[PDB]
This record gives C-alpha cells, sequence and structure tokens, in this order.
DNA sequence: TAACCGCCAAGGGGATTACTCCCTAGTCTCCAGGCACGTGTTTTTTTTTTTTTTTTTTTTTTTTTTTTTCCTTTTTTTTTTTTTTTT
C-alpha cells in the first residue's frame, strides 16, 4: 500500500508499505518513518492508499 | 557818458593793364572694371523615430482534514375576484 502524510514537501514524504493487521483503529508504524514523514505523532491524520 | 558828426591826416590793398604759361577741352583708340544675369549654400521648417517616464491592467497570495449555522428573496405594481350601493 501507499503510505502517505500531507503536507509532501519533498519525494521522501510517501512510501510503500506492507500490510499487518492489528486490532485497534490506527495507524502503526516504525518510528525511523518520522524523519522522512516529518511526523510528530500528536493528533497528526495521514492517509493510505 | 561816448554815440555821432565834422574835420583832417595817412596808408593799404583791390582794381586795372599786360605778359606769360600751363592745364584742361577736344578728339581719337585701346581696353577693363561696372553692371546685367544666373545661382548658391546656409537657414528655417517639417517629419520621424525614439526615449523616458507615468499610468493602467492584471494576476497572485503552502496543502490536507473535521464540526456547526444561515440561507437557498422581496417589495411593488398590476390584475382579478368579491362585496356593497343604487335605481
Amino acid at each position: 500500500v501507499i503510505f502517505n502524510r500531507q503536507p509532501t514537501l519533498h519525494k521522501m514524504s510517501m512510501m510503500g508499505h506492507r500490510v499487518k493487521v492489528l486490532p485497534w483503529s490506527t495507524f502503526r508504524m516504525n518510528l525511523s518513518c518520522t524523519s522522512p514523514y516529518n511526523a510528530d505523532f500528536d493528533g497528526d491524520e495521514m492517509n493510505l492508499h
């Protein structure tokens, strides 16, 4: 799947990922994604395609 | 108080006559500046293209996501039906 955070300022702000199914209603990913996505986990809404 | 007149005295130079001489009047003859005709090269006028600043027009303003609220006409003129009064 395609994983994208807005605003996309550069090439590295949307990746491809492999789906792992987890019960809870949030998106779960590795911490090292926080630097290319410029994410802060403080209410960041983010898209999957 | 000396102008003016009368009287007298003295002298100076313009008029007159004659001789001379020399400069111009007149007449050829050659030739050259004075003048009639043509025109010019600067001067002004007009176009021509650019320049330079001012003014006007137009277009622009990071992305994604989630909730309400209000409104989505309105007065103003014309028409048409209804009701009341009169003979």
